[PDB]
Parts: structure tokens; C-alpha cells; sequence
């Protein structure tokens, strides 16, 4: 019934980094072809981006994109990506059976970044590629010119370097799936030689080196520790992967599910430490969580398309049509994130164009339109700048079918100094079962209500879609803001942000 939070503004965790606002795209099914990059489309500008997509981007404002992979870049060959267009060879992705035609390589993809208010985040081939092809590619991208590969982009016709700054050593390399699967020591010690080596081209950058597929692979958190232990003084940042489902059709376990991510977080955040301690290191290693989302509804029809197949260009793959449920847990997590600012300095949303994603373009086509999991993401990186307040909170707890004490709120206040503003981003969870929320607000003084905004739905199993769009935010709502106390009520399974100024 009711919940009771006090928001104290000398109580900090950390500054919020714009960069846990990232995504990532990856050249798997339509993310680009029959996605962001369609040549001969009305809707698409000179170089064929989709000018629509082009605003939904700028609209969710992300400042990091991870680029190209995932699976595809532990195969690729980024020399096939660039130069003449007419000479790129065709490709086989063995990542995901398909055949690449490698029209969007690095120049193309670096100028859609730009036109979307975004910085790549490169990876490296470390599958089937080593230490001096990614010194090549680093070189191409940053050296400014008068060298071989330099030159080469110059000639290629971008005469300015782009000075990508953060770069990832490989794609998650522990899984039997993946092409160019390593050891955790065989990896630790590429990583640390390739890091060791980039650092020695361009020292400004930094590099993030692969953890774990998923926290359920046997070798997590060893792999973690002992990739640390060979690299630690070349890296600046450790990955972690995270997805979430719902085939069980269960919404209270569903939901409790950002419990587990936060103790995932704290489990890799201890690893470093550990790390840190071995090292005798004054230098912290940052959580770079470069895959999260929630991802389950296209696993049947995944399955179904190879199967046949294919190679397969640009097949429908990965495509969740997401619920207003999935949208209470992607909320959930941007705040379990949040919530970790302190560690977490970048993060991606996996993945930003038609390939589990908030955007989708429909076919031959399209198309274009918000999917539900939009909006917790839009609000998120619109207000959540600032600094993170620590939640001292008390909320009323409901067990589930798999998880046991698990608050009906969870929220987290994050405070702008600049803007003189506190969000509150809150959930509940449940069901079934409206709370309302009372928060002791210490310090602001002479401030007032600006807005409550509100993401709510009858269904939780509702849709949107090319026609809308049912899951949009309404500008509602209740509260209440007398003395310094904010009492909010909040819907039955609902995701909040109340404004104060």
C-alpha cells in the first residue's frame, strides 16, 4: 500500500556517464541492410540512410554505438568493408549463415553516426584475426595520415581521422557457438597483447576487454579474473552481457528478474576488485555492459529460418515484437544501471535498428515505428543526466514463483545540478496493486512539481506497431508535493518520472 523513500542530495553514488545511454549495431539480419542503410528508398538521404530512422535515433539521443559486432565481427575482415565500393567482395557470415555485401563498412557506418548525434564504438576481429590487423585498423581510424593505412582512409575519401576513443577487444569469445572460441588464458593474453599494442598507436583510446557471454557459462566469473589478470594495466573497462525472457508467461518472476542483474553487476564489479587488489592497482576497472535487453520472442521463428535455408541476405532475424511488460523490465534495468553509475560507464541497449529493438522498419518497406521497450529508454537518457543519489528506500515485498523478497518498488533519483532538477525513476511491480510513494525530499529547497510521466497499460501483453503505437507516455498524473515530501501514487504495473524543479 504505501512505499517510503528519502532523497538526500549530499547521499551521492556517483555522476551519471552519458555513455550507459549506448547501443549497438551489429551487421546481423536487417540492423543494416533493409534497416538504418536503404539506397534506393524515398525516405533515404545521399548516402541511403533512412532519414526517419535517422530522427527516431537522435530521439532516443544515443551517445555510443557499439559497431559491428557481436558474433559477425569474430570473422570479419574490415579491409572488405572499405575502399571502392565495387571492389568489396561478398562474404560469408558464419555468424549468422547470411552473406554480407559489405556496402556499409567503416566510412559509411562512421557517417551515419555522425548524422545521428553518435561516436562508434569499434571492435576487433580477435576470432580468426590477431594483435596486427587491429593495429592496421586503428591506425586507418586515428592516425591522421602519412603511413600506410592512414593514407589509406584518406584516399578512401575521409581526409579528417575519425579518433574513435573506445574500442572493444573482440566479441565474447567463451561460447561453442562462436567462430574463433578461446580459453580464457588464450584470450587474456591476446587481449593484453593487442591492448598493449593499440595503446602504442594511439594511447588516448580506451579499450574494453570481453567478459563472459552470459553469467550462466560455467568459466563466469574465473574467465573474467583471469582476462584481468594478463591485461589489467592496458584495459580501462570489463563487458558484461545480459537477456532477459519471458516463455515461462510468468510477469511477477518476469519483473523480479533486475534483482538478478543487480547481483550480476556486484558479482563482476567484486572480480575486479579482487583483480585490483592483486595488482596493487590504484586504478579501477569500469563495467562496460555492452548487451542488454530483454530478447525471447523471435526464438521460434529464428529457429525456422535456418533451418532451410540460406546465405541469405538480410533475413528477418531477431526480430521481438516487444510487449508493455517488456517495457516495465527494460525500465527496471535502466535503473538497476543507474543504480551502479558508480561502475557502469557505458552500457548498450542490444540492439538499436530491427534486430531486438526499440526501432523497426518493416520490410521492402518500410515502414518505421517505436516499438513499446522506446520509451523507458528515451526517458532514461533524457533525464537521467546528472548525478545519482543513493536509494534509501522502503517498499512493501512480494515473493514470486523463482525469486523471494523482491520490493514492489524500485527507484532511483537522479539530481542536475546544472538544470536544478530531481527525477525520479520508479516501478512497481506488482501488481496487483496500486502503492503509493512518499518521498522525503531533504535538501531542495524552494522547489516545486514539474511533471509526472507515466507508462501505463490494461494489457501488459499489448503491442505497437507500423499502425501504433498503444504504449506512448501520457502525461498524467497524481502527486502532490507540499513541505519537501513528494507523495505519488503509482499504477498497478507501471513505470514513473516525476520531476522536480
Amino acid at each position: 500500500k504505501k512505499a517510503r523513500m528519502t532523497v538526500d542530495k549530499d547521499y551521492k553514488i556517483a555522476e551519471i556517464d552519458k555513455r550507459i545511454y549506448g547501443s549497438f549495431v551489429e551487421h546481423l539480419g536487417r540492423a543494416v541492410y533493409d534497416g538504418l542503410y536503404q539506397p534506393g528508398n524515398s525516405k533515404s538521404d545521399e548516402d541511403g540512410f533512412r532519414k526517419d530512422v535517422i530522427e527516431l535515433v537522435k530521439e532516443l539521443n544515443v551517445p555510443i554505438i557499439r559497431y559491428p559486432g557481436g558474433n559477425f565481427v569474430s570473422n570479419y575482415f574490415w579491409e572488405d568493408g572499405v575502399g571502392p565500393v565495387e571492389d568489396r567482395p561478398r562474404r560469408l557470415d558464419l555468424a549468422w549463415k547470411s552473406i554480407e555485401p559489405n556496402q556499409v563498412g567503416i566510412n559509411e557506418f562512421a557517417k551515419w553516426c555522425k548524422k545521428v548525434n553518435a561516436e562508434i564504438m569499434m571492435a576487433v576481429n580477435l576470432g580468426t584475426r590477431g594483435i596486427s590487423d587491429a593495429c592496421n585498423l586503428l591506425e586507418y581510424c586515428n592516425h591522421p595520415g602519412g603511413s600506410k593505412y592512414s593514407d589509406m582512409r584518406i584516399k578512401h575519401g575521409v581526409k579528417e581521422p575519425h579518433n574513435i576513443k573506445v574500442w572493444c577487444l573482440g566479441n565474447a569469445m567463451d561460447g561453442p557457438w562462436q567462430v574463433g572460441h578461446k580459453t580464457m588464458d588464450e584470450y587474456g593474453r591476446i587481449a593484453e597483447e593487442t591492448a598493449r599494442a593499440m595503446k602504442m598507436i594511439d594511447p588516448s583510446i580506451e579499450l574494453v576487454a570481453c567478459g563472459s557471454s552470459s553469467k550462466d557459462m560455467p568459466t563466469f566469473p574465473q574467465w573474467e579474473a583471469t582476462v584481468l589478470d594478463y591485461a589489467y594495466d592496458y584495459v580501462d573497462y570489463i563487458s558484461l552481457h545480459q537477456y532477459y525472457g519471458n516463455k515461462e508467461n510468468d510477469t511477477a518472476d518476469f519483473l523480479a528478474k533486475s534483482d538478478d542483474l543487480d547481483d550480476f553487476i556486484r558479482s563482476v564489479i567484486a572480480t575486479c576488485d579482487y583483480i585490483k587488489a592483486k595488482k596493487r592497482s590504484k586504478k579501477d576497472i569500469y563495467l562496460s555492459f555492452d548487451e542488454w535487453n530483454v530478447w525471447y520472442h523471435s526464438n521460434n521463428e529464428d529457429a525456422n529460418i535456418m533451418q532451410n535455408e540460406p546465405w541469405r541476405i538480410a533475413p528477418p532475424l531477431l526480430e521481438d515484437i516487444y510487449t508493455f511488460e517488456d517495457a516495465l523490465l527494460v525500465g527496471l534495468m535502466l535503473i538497476t544501471l543507474m543504480k551502479h553509475a558508480d561502475r557502469i560507464k557505458i552500457a548498450c541497449l542490444a540492439q538499436l535498428i530491427n534486430v531486438i529493438a526499440p526501432i523497426v522498419t518493416e520490410r521492402n518497406g518500410g515502414a518505421a515505428w517505436r516499438q513499446t521497450i522506446f520509451y523507458p529508454f528515451m526517458h532514461a537518457s533524457k533525464y537521467g543526466r546528472g548525478i545519482v543519489l543513493q536509494p534509501v528506500i522502503n517498499s512493501p515485498l512480494h515473493d514470486t514463483s523463482k525469486h523471494e523478497d523482491v520490493t514492489d518498488i524500485e527507484s532511483v533519483a537522479i539530481y542536475n545540478e546544472e538544470k536544478e532538477e530531481v527525477t525520479i525513476f520508479a516501478v512497481n511491480r506488482n501488481i496487483h496493486e496500486d502503492i503509493v510513494l512518499v518521498s522525503d525530499v531533504r535538501g531542495m529547497k524552494d522547489y516545486r512539481l514539474l511533471e509526472h510521466i507515466v507508462l501505463e497499460h490494461q494489457d501488459l501483453k499489448i503491442r505497437n506497431s507500423v499502425n501504433g503505437e498503444e504504449v506512448y507516455p501520457k502525461n498524467s498524473d497524481k502527486s502532490s508535493f507540499d513541505d519537501g515530501i513528494l507523495t505519488s501514487m503509482l499504477r498497478r504495473a507501471s513505470w514513473n518520472v516525476i520531476r522536480i524543479g
